[PDB]
């Protein structure tokens, strides 16, 4: 039972979807920017994750820079709300399976919480090598 909030326009989204399939399931995918997690789930989401909210908030972006986010002058829950209205500010892609959550931040994050180990080699799209065929971490 795994889920990924995906950006198919992101180099890491795509990627860790790539090492999900490649531990041999099919994940219910979220585009998230059309489809956002509820204020309670990504509560939760965000809880699960172990990271701040502020961590989460993805930088260069519109409403980043226009709503001066940058600056130390949000509580968490403005910078929750802020992501509700605004689903491009949530980084990705957030995976969640039976063992976790991850902000999987670089992708080989998702390894930590695949129950099923890579069934091959994978490699990043970009040819960065990340587990040989052995199943051994590069
Ligand atoms: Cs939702
Ligand atoms: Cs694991
Ligand atoms: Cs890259």
């Amino acid at each position: 039972n795994i889920t990924i909030y995906h950006n198919p326009a992101c180099g890491t989204s795509r990627n860790t979807l790539e090492m999900i399939r490649n531990s041999g399931t099919e994940p219910t995918i979220i585009l998230y920017l059309e489809n956002p997690p509820s204020r309670d789930e990504l509560v939760k989401l965000i809880a699960d994750m172990g990271i701040s909210v502020r961590a989460l908030l993805k930088k260069n972006v519109e409403p980043y820079e226009q709503l001066g986010l940058a600056e130390d002058k949000f509580t968490d829950d403005q910078l929750i709300d802020f992501m509700l209205q605004h689903p491009i500010l949530i980084n990705r892609p957030i995976v969640v399976t039976p063992l976790g959550t991850r902000l999987c931040r670089p992708s080989e994050v998702v390894l930590d919480i695949l129950q099923d180990a890579q069934k091959g080699a994978f490699t990043k799209e970009d040819g960065e090598k990340v587990v040989d065929e052995a199943g051994k971490r590069l």
